[PDB]
């Protein structure tokens, strides 16, 4: 293992909004497979239905579209019509609190779902432990 192993309470009963404290946005996956944040909870793409492979392992998909969330080779977050090893994260529970989403297949490299102030996903490369971009809290939607 490449990181720690505490595991955030709750399940994946029910769909659910993850929320960034960082800018105050919810994630979301636009049907053209953009990834951003958005501070309008009454859109209908941040519905998100959160699954887990293995333990601690979670497919993060939206309800709207049915797409996957991933991150791509240059980390750069898209949405993924098919499930593949760059839809794999690992969620962790961050600061005895908060969910964090480290990208599996770059798990090495430490690179984290997050988004900037203004709402832009952060690129892999540019995100790390310590960062209040990488925080997350799951909402009912």
């Amino acid at each position: 293992h490449h990181h720690h192993f505490n595991l955030p309470p709750g399940n994946y009963k029910k769909p659910k909004l993850l929320y960034c404290s960082n800018g105050g946005h919810f994630l979301r996956i636009l049907p053209d497979g953009t990834v951003d944040g958005t501070r309008d909870r009454s859109d209908q793409h941040i519905q998100l239905q959160l699954s887990a492979e293995s333990v601690g392992e979670v497919y993060i998909k939206s309800t709207e579209t049915g797409q996957y969330l991933a991150m791509d080779t240059d980390g750069l977050l898209y949405g993924s019509q098919t499930p593949n090893e760059e839809c794999l994260f690992l969620e962790r529970l961050e600061e005895n609190h908060y969910n964090t989403y480290i990208s599996k297949k770059h798990a090495e490299k430490n690179w984290f779902v997050g988004l900037k102030k203004n709402g832009s996903c952060k690129r892999g490369p540019r995100t790390h432990y310590g960062q209040k971009a990488i925080l997350w809290l799951p909402l009912p939607v």
